[PDB]
């Protein structure tokens, strides 16, 4: 049982939950790979299905009960008859929340108990995918009062194709290569943008052109769908006191909706299960806008601020970054779109760690992803030792469908 | 294969083949990563000594030579007769440099080949130890043109106590436990302060009182030595444009000199081997001055700056911390004391990683310590995946001698 210290306060806890780590991570006694982003029949499915049901009934305080034993024999006969099994809607809701609760890299898990689960397991064809996704977006956007939600499309099953959303997020800005070698728009999205062009989309030429959706029903090629502009809430960026910031023409979208991760519950796998919450401001103002391989606007903002950019020790990068994050915070609040700054978010995650220590003896957390990308040690999570491990139900990365 | 390591700013990948040579085990297992935790004999000596000798003769491009073979046999014979051995002078110099090169939490390792190595293995008393330490401080400080140096005191041997420096650094400010439970001075140093008082030091009552040294000769209680004030170079802190900042009365010292780690070379252990370089500004400006459990000046500086400290979303913490780092850099530069900002230091560490990929096929590096505590993703090391593992020669933590 690892001893976990907080160095700001001196408090000690022991993570007993890590003993339940169901799968293996990338680290060994010889070498730690915790900084790597991506770190690498019937009998099998049944063991995982049995374990999840025991979790579920333990969590509702009905373990070993009558309904408990009936579900166990239900899934057994289902898998024997069909080779898979279907979750009850309540088990689906429970598994979706747990998979969020178990995500080590998510700082927003204080909210894990409040998640809207939309059951799309009866979906067929991409046109119905698009309708489910639009309803998700409208519900989750909620005119700027953002609400967490997930939509769960049909599970993988043998002999059949997969439901897949080709886009990594529901809202993504295009990235276009030039013959001067550079990218106009989001360099992260060059590949998906040319796929959209290949699959019928006629491309714009702005820095913030919202990509279409490439939706794939089983065994059919992906279908191109355009999101109605009225559906896609965006926030033009301005600064409270730097009047010229608006003129930079920056903007971001309201809804962070990850659409390319795989949801695993009780040995079942959902390759299409997009989820959304609301943004932490550093995601936009630090990573999306200031990463050198993304919009990379830091020097543009610094020149507008008349900073000394030819010596590092003036901390011009640090001052420009802060004001960009100020602008993001100011603009979302002014537009009445839900946002949380990195101080408030890390303070809530500390409370989450305390809640989770009592609830199950630990919390899997990935320090490198929890600590914000600016002002790390100014937040309480920097001084908190953490233990990273994999629990199920879970979200997992997965190969691109192409 | 070996671990694949990606740089996300550039898209380039390397493979760390050096990690496969890791000797001592770390804290991680396939079940759980503990990378975020701060603190996690004949035949064994010979293997370590032989490997070290092999390292030495590799470094001078004389592997497999007569001299190489004869030195291995010479080490073998001395271990056979005495259970231990003595390093040649050249080996001690090479070994100390390798221990710095191998230190995974050090971002300053571009400098690893430039290290002044003081051989104090003939030290016999705490008085002689103090003279060696004063020579080190004078050499390394060099009136502000700092020079990296290490002084190596006698190795551990059977039947005689160790040399130890009780202080964690050669220069530290007193932390006086207040009757309230608060601290005046540096809270990190309350324990060593109380040990100095208990050992006869007449304490001061300021926030920046330089501590005396408690030096331990073999099988002796520690002895108290006052550093001559002219030996301890300090920098008054001021801000280039916030003239009230000087009135805070803040100072820091020039010389970062770690004195409580154990240097291990070829199986031999040197429990006293203080080493020094020069500061990276975030150590002083972010951690030492803004940690809640250290000098904790952030709110005070922000209030003086007339920032709105009642809402986290103004980013008043980030703005005040940036200016405090500016003050540190400005004040060291004004005083003509070597200092490196976190942008320049991390850019040079990227160069080090590239040199080491070519020289050795990898580099042990602890991402959470290499990424600076403000402005993390504005530096290139944030986007560099890293592999953490233990090579020898090494600097190691060791128990406090009390
Ligand atoms: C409600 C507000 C939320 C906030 C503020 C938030 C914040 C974050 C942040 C900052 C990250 C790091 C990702 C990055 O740096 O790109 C992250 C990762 C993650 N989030 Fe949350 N999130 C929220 C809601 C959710 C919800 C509703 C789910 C699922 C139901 C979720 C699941 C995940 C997962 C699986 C990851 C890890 C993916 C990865 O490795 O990057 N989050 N979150
Ligand atoms: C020359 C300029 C140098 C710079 C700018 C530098 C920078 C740093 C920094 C910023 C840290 C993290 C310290 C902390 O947060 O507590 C560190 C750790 C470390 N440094 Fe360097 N360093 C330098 C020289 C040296 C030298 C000369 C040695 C040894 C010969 C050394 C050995 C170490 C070791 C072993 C650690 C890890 C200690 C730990 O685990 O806390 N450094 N260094
Ligand atoms: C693959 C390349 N990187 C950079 C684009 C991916 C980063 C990333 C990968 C994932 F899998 C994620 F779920 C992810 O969630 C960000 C997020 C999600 C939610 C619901 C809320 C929020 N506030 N934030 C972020
Ligand atoms: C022990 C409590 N914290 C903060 C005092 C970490 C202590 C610490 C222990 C070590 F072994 C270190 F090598 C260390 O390196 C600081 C450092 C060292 C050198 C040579 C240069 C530099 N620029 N910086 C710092
Ligand atoms: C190499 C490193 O793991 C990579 O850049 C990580 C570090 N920490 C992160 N933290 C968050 N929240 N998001 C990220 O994308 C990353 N990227
Ligand atoms: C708990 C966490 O590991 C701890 O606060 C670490 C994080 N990274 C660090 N990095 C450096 N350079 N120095 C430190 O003291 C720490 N502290
Ligand atoms: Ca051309
Ligand atoms: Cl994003
Ligand atoms: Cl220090
Ligand atoms: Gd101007
Ligand atoms: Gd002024
Ligand atoms: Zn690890």
């Amino acid at each position: 049982f690892p001893r976990v210290k907080n160095w700001e306060v001196g408090s000690i806890t022991y993570d007993t939950l890590s003993a339940q780590a169901q799968q293996d991570g990338p680290c060994t006694p010889r070498r730690c790979l915790g900084s790597l982003v991506f770190p690498r029949a019937p009998e099998q499915l049944l063991s995982q299905a049995r374990d999840f049901i025991n979790q579920y009934y333990s969590s509702i305080k009905r373990s070993g009960s009558q309904a408990h034993e009936q579900r166990l024999q239900e899934v057994e006969a289902e898998v024997a008859a069909t080779g898979t099994y279907q979750l009850r809607e309540s088990e689906l809701v429970f598994g979706a929340k747990q998979a969020w609760r178990n995500a080590p890299r998510c700082v927003g898990r204080i909210q894990w108990g409040k998640l809207q689960v939309f059951d799309a397991r009866d979906c067929r064809s991409a046109q119905e995918m698009f309708t489910y996704i639009c309803n998700h977006i409208k519900y989750a956007t909620n005119r700027g009062n953002l609400r967490s939600a997930i939509t769960v499309f049909p599970q993988r099953c043998p002999g059949r194709g997969d439901f897949r959303i080709w886009n990594s997020q529901l809202v993504r800005y295009a990235g276009y290569r030039q013959q001067d070698g550079s990218v106009r728009g989001d360099p992260a999205n060059v590949e998906i943008t040319e796929l959209c062009i290949q699959h019928g989309w006629t491309p714009g030429n702005g820095r913030f052109d919202v990509l279409p959706l490439l939706l794939q029903a089983p065994d059919e090629p992906p279908e191109l769908f355009l999101l109605p502009p009225e559906l896609v809430l965006e926030v033009p960026l301005e600064h409270p006191t730097l009047e010229w910031f608006a003129a930079l023409g920056l903007r971001w979208y309201a809804l962070p909706a990850v659409s390319n991760m795989l949801l695993e519950i009780g040995g079942l796998e959902f390759p299409a299960a997009p989820f959304s919450g609301w943004y932490m401001s550093t995601e936009i103002g630090t990573r999306n806008l200031c990463d050198p391989h993304r919009y990379n606007i830091l020097e543009d903002v610094a020149v507008c601020m008349d900073l000394d950019t030819r010596t590092t020790s003036s901390l011009w990068k640090d001052k420009a970054a802060v004001e960009i994050n100020v602008a993001v915070l100011h603009s979302y609040q002014l537009a009445k779109v839900t946002i949380v700054d990195h101080h408030a978010a890390t303070a809530s995650f500390m409370k989450h760690l305390e809640n989770e220590q009592k609830a199950r003896g630990g919390c899997p957390a990935d320090w490198a992803w929890i600590v914000p990308p600016i002002s790390g040690s100014l937040t309480p999570v920097f001084h908190q030792e953490m233990v990273n491990y994999f629990l199920s139900p879970a979200f997992r990365y997965q190969p691109d469908p192409w």
